[PDB]
């Protein structure tokens, strides 16, 4: 018997990194509404999802708007979710002889001091690749992984002659957004 | 003692869709060559990787350039790589009441005959995302999953109320690009 | 006087990129007393629509639009498949130069040259130029990727057929205007 | 007479997209008789580089820029990584009416009116009407998503601020290129 009058979504901004979340909070007036039920939306999912219960999730890089409108009266307030790029800080996964730069979404594969490298490996449920990896001209080498997204699972290992002869590495598991670094 | 004087891809063109892979060919001149080493190389390796024996992978929507270099003499012939879209064919992973449409790279998620419908899902090792499913408007929902990549690993299962009540759905695991559809 | 219900038409419709398809909400009785709807859309990247209804593809995916009422909001959905541009191959050139468009991707080539350059322009971006990567027999290739509709390429070539180099003409290649022959 | 080696100058080095960095080639001896190189890049799609070693950002990303030596092809790399637009806010506009920028997207905006529209147009794509979401407090937004470095926007709102419905006059915007204040 007391019905809605107005709805608030606080806060009204917010800026997320994707896999990263922020919860919304829809304010109905009055305050002693007999109904306050809110139905969440959002107009670019592919940018960021919204529960039911109004928890925004950074998906990808993009602005959008999510919407509480009102069980009773269908009231509608809306705030502005910013997902931003992943930092383009470099991260090291790895050592002195090989591993990983993590830079943004692109993962660079390193091998120091071999007369060549190989690189083996798959994502999630995907198939190998063989790759050699580029010479620097100094008798290192990398190659650039492009474009993973929050949770991608990366298998790797190397194969390269450091002197003695060729060497197989052990294999490792990275996830994208997980997998902790050093920050260097 | 016999030096290289020229070198061939073969197929010089080959369209591949994403995950497919097409083995070239490097034909050496003259045919009995000392030295028949090459070097393979892509020029949009974010669109097809090329391993050490020419097998070309495709990775995402795009035509590049794969070239075989020769270890003896450096003459360099090309192939023009298309990796084509995932086609836009429906195809229907589940029942009459809920399943799944791959519709290209999206995930057409439904439940036939509900009074709501939530999905519960994860891809590889990203977190659990809920979501209210849209209403057609007839007791039917959808909820469209957006742009996964070969071997995106998703595991979902519903929550919904077709009359008793409320009823939780068994998890399933949908791995893109190799779980069996049903291409209708 | 109330409204009751509504549905869309079409429920389900399938574009290319850059194609449009109405869409209508059918509000139950036609003694529904307020007959406007409001048109949304759930996924904005994939697809826009327009204030009565016009569904335009925007990029590659499906969307749900959404139509509810201002009498009652009752909604209903349809489901839009945003088809990708064929991989079709499109010739817009001569038997010397030119671009094959491949989807969303250009390959500008030469043939008969002795080296060959690419120098373009994207919208008022800035003007790159590129070395033609060689074939084994003579010609050139070059792809640019990933271009959208409405994309404008001005480009020209610099190339020595034998006896001496060249600039061509700057030409403009609108992305999904321009039309050549597919063979 | 012959090369013996070479590296690349610089090594690692990082650019937004649409902005460039000069590489250069050493080669081993001075009295190498060749110095020449051709440049070449594994990932085209992220960056773009000239027949002279200037290599422009494209896309986000990480890629090799290699150069090998005429006489000998020795070869060498740099890795150039592309970062993204920052999510830096830059207003353009007034009190009433404009964008924000916030890295690729357009938020677009009216405040204060009874509803309020955008027609728009990409490049020489098609215009798009598009209703603006209301704030619930009588302003509006629209984002346009994943504009690319010169991408030209051309935008009108149709809004009614009370005494009446107006449309404002067509501005131009140019992805990476137009600019105004962030606070
Ligand atoms: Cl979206
Ligand atoms: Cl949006
Ligand atoms: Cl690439
Ligand atoms: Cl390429
Ligand atoms: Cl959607
Ligand atoms: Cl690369």
């Amino acid at each position: 018997n007391v019905p809605v009058t107005g709805v608030t979504v606080n806060p009204t901004t917010a800026q997320v990194e994707v896999g990263q979340s922020v919860q919304l909070n829809a304010s109905v007036a009055p305050s002693n509404a007999t109904n306050k039920q809110v139905t969440w939306s959002v107009s670019g999912s592919s940018i960021a999802s919204v529960s039911p219960n109004g928890l925004v999730t950074g998906l990808a890089q993009g602005t959008t708007t999510v919407t509480a409108t009102t069980a009773d009266g269908n009231k509608a307030a809306s705030a502005t979710i910013t997902v931003a790029p992943a930092p383009s800080t470099v991260i090291v996964i790895g050592d002195e002889v090989k591993g990983l730069k993590k830079i943004g979404d692109d993962l660079l594969f390193y091998v120091n001091g071999a007369t060549f490298a190989d690189l083996h490996y798959k994502v999630n449920n995907g198939g190998q690749l063989n790759v050699a990896m580029a010479p620097t001209g100094n008798g290192n080498y990398t190659y650039p992984v492009h474009n993973l997204k929050h949770g991608d699972t990366v298998e790797y290992f190397f194969t390269y002659n450091p002197g003695q002869g060729a060497l197989d590495t052990p294999w490792q598991t990275y996830v994208h957004g997980v997998t902790q670094g050093t920050p260097e």
